[PDB]
């Protein structure tokens, strides 16, 4: 299934890189967008699009999910489930924005929040030559066990997760580190002290800091 | 036509600069053993008719060669005993070299790292892979002609930028054999090159016109 959702086209008019906005779980591309909106002033040539995730969420039926979620559970058996349900929509989508725009994964990145960190982790590490970065918020791998076999490029990421988290436990992104790391995988790790499952001001910024070291 | 020209040692040999007069983008095409920049830069001229953009530069390496007085080397070699001491402390004494010429360069055109494709033969290939893997910010592209990795286990330790790798190498070869290439390919791919490999099958220590072709339609994906 064809995913859409709203784009903010290159200010120059003619974008030379692309970012990709992965929403998180009862959420929508329209609320991702805004991070486009902020960053787009300080990379001109960059283009910013935000899908809408494939299904209505079944907990917020306004919004959408990657995959679904059972309640008052540890939901590490649905994520295992359903990161690969959602694995081919995602792909599909990102040959798609590249037969739109000419560019290819060497020009684009991956960012996502939450659920959509965990998508953009999962796909973004399956994709046959790398992708100029991911930009992981409050996320974790799901099936790390599979990663070692599965893994077919190892662009630079960024992992960036609030300490008090109590949604996305912060050991997500921790564990997530060293095992990136000895996979071959220039990963990085910045820990918003004080927040919880939000884009911290100064994670954010940290954010803006490695876009500014790779556009 | 042009030509550039311890303590801050400047690197001379030639450059062609760009058909079109506005260079996008920059090859540095550099020499095995007892070579020099004035035959490298001939890559140059077979290339700059595919590239109308693209600027040429052939540096001579920074010493005499030892073995050819006309020619010049990166780093000495003992050629009647196994090279790999001679490799590994020759190109940890050539690297800053070669890394500072680099730098010089780039402030001297305007262009950069991402606009730059470090090509080698050779000894030069062994640099193009220590120095460009080492540079902080990626080059668009190494290109390794005949070449192995000198020092594998320092590589996981200080690579600092992935740019994408192309191997090139002859099957023949007697001189650097084929498996400095074969073995190079998936430690690349572990630390997380993008790396390929063309082997010129029935070709010695050269760049066989199937090599020529490989590197010319990779140069063409990326320029």
């Amino acid at each position: 299934v064809k995913l859409s959702g709203p784009m903010l086209p290159a200010v120059s008019g003619a974008a030379k890189s692309l970012v990709v906005l992965l929403h998180g779980y009862g959420s929508d591309g329209r609320d991702l967008i805004a991070l486009g909106q902020f960053w787009r002033d300080s990379f001109p040539d960059t283009m910013f699009v935000a899908p809408n995730a494939p299904h209505v969420c079944g907990g917020n039926p306004f919004g959408y999910e990657w995959f679904p979620l059972d309640l008052e559970r540890d939901r590490t058996l649905a994520r295992l489930a359903g990161a690969e349900t959602a694995h081919p929509v995602l792909d599909a989508f990102l040959a798609d924005l590249w037969a739109q725009t000419g560019l290819g994964p060497a020009d684009t990145i991956l960012v996502g929040f939450s659920q959509g960190a965990m998508m953009a982790l999962y796909t973004g590490l399956r994709l046959p030559e790398p992708l100029k970065a991911i930009i992981a918020f409050s996320g974790l791998i799901v099936a790390p066990e599979k990663l070692e076999a599965e893994i077919a490029s190892k662009p630079p990421v960024l992992l960036i997760h609030g300490d008090l988290d109590d949604v996305v436990p912060v050991i997500g992104s921790e564990t997530a580190l060293p095992k990136l790391i000895d996979l071959g995988i220039d990963a990085r790790l910045h820990i918003s002290q004080g927040s919880g499952h939000t884009i911290a001001q100064d994670g954010l910024d940290t954010a803006t800091a490695f876009l500014r070291e790779i556009l």
